[PDB]
């Protein structure tokens, strides 16, 4: 019912270490996120970079999510028949990189970070399905 | 009971130049394909490379479809919650490349080749959607 | 072509008739299986199906290609659904057949099952195609 | 993650006054259900009546869910392409009847009771969708 339950739904199958529902329109802030993760720290400026008119800048300079440096693998956020972005965190102190997927609905963004080893396709479709569901709703 | 029916409905929105339904189990061959395209010439050996246990050999050496040299962008064919593969044809003398998507249903493979400029995400969800429809209709 | 979707619905063999009919601007049969009553669905009949009056057809019934029918369940505009469970009427010594309507964006998927084919089978058949057309 | 979360998923959109996930095979009992409702009281005997070989007895004598007398509107639990039952409670002390839908997955039953005025179609598809989802998993 609440947005936290939507995060619960995303975290249910166990392949995500974190999940979040983030507004990108007139309620541009984190609606709900996994407690204690980095998504709780996603800023309005970071959201702008994700949904911005410029779809080439993030490929050159990357982007941050909750101040976590990431790289863009594929941008399909505004392409025909899709509404996703495949991202991957940058490895720091020997840590493994993590896949991230964004699903864009009409008012919010579905963001998921996979646990170590989880494939981008799994996250892509997870993000896609909830985005589509929110769109009909 | 015609699979040529499905390829027609894949060619509707006009973003594809080719479309095909290809088996990868008992009926390892093209069931239906765009007339005049390379998908029409997909050999059993090629189907094997697509659905094989080896999910690294094609990234290293690429794969072919109807003999056309291609590269694998992403493999999500057997990964949790997905059933697609993002492919892209290679250029010989500067000609435009074309994105390709594979959608794995029960015993059938949905394969679509986009026109110039059509994004992989578009084709990925195009193949994904038809595969999902086929799976749900067990 | 829409005639591709109707011949698609005839694949599994549980149906004796299938059709794609418009209910908005293009209010007429787009495609139908040849030799059946569905080819003859009129705009007046499409109006009853998709009408604002969701009680009229229960009291007096409805017709598809002039075939007299009774509405079992109306889920066309209800939340989470987009179907209608119909059943043709017997005009004497004839077996009845179930019919299901699936409402997509601007189209209407209509399927008539053969004798013995249960309504739930047809309901999900229409539901699945309507869902595919919607998501796509 | 747990079973109560699946119940939470079913209750999210607000059209259900109650929801539950009930095992019908080797773990034939309520796995999770809405706190304080009637589904919490679903017995193994009631479960057997729902999934039993006899698909006609319940139309004649009705059936109970948590001791609550109900009637069967439609049985599609084992028909081709479907996996649901459309049930409806019987009105007692002037109260309104409530629609109920049962969706059958491989090992469990998705059961939902609509609020006053909620249509059978809504519950039918809600139950159908989660049962199909559970099936993709088991």
């Amino acid at each position: 019912a609440g947005w936290q339950s939507y995060v619960d739904n995303l975290m249910c199958d166990g392949c995500c270490q974190e999940a979040a529902i983030v507004g990108y329109c007139d309620a541009k802030y984190v609606w709900a996120a996994t407690a204690g993760g980095v998504f709780q720290s996603i800023t309005p400026i970071e959201i702008d970079m994700i949904v911005g008119k410029d779809r080439e800048g993030f490929f050159t300079n990357g982007l941050t999510l909750g101040a976590k440096k990431c790289s863009v693998i594929r941008d399909s956020l505004y392409v025909d028949g899709d509404c996703t972005m495949d991202i991957r965190t940058k490895s720091q102190g020997g840590e493994p990189t993590y896949n991230v997927a964004v699903g864009r609905a009409g008012r919010a963004l579905v963001i998921v970070m996979g646990k170590e080893g989880v494939h981008g396709g799994t996250l892509n479709k997870k993000a896609y399905e909830l985005a589509l569901y929110l769109r009909r709703s």
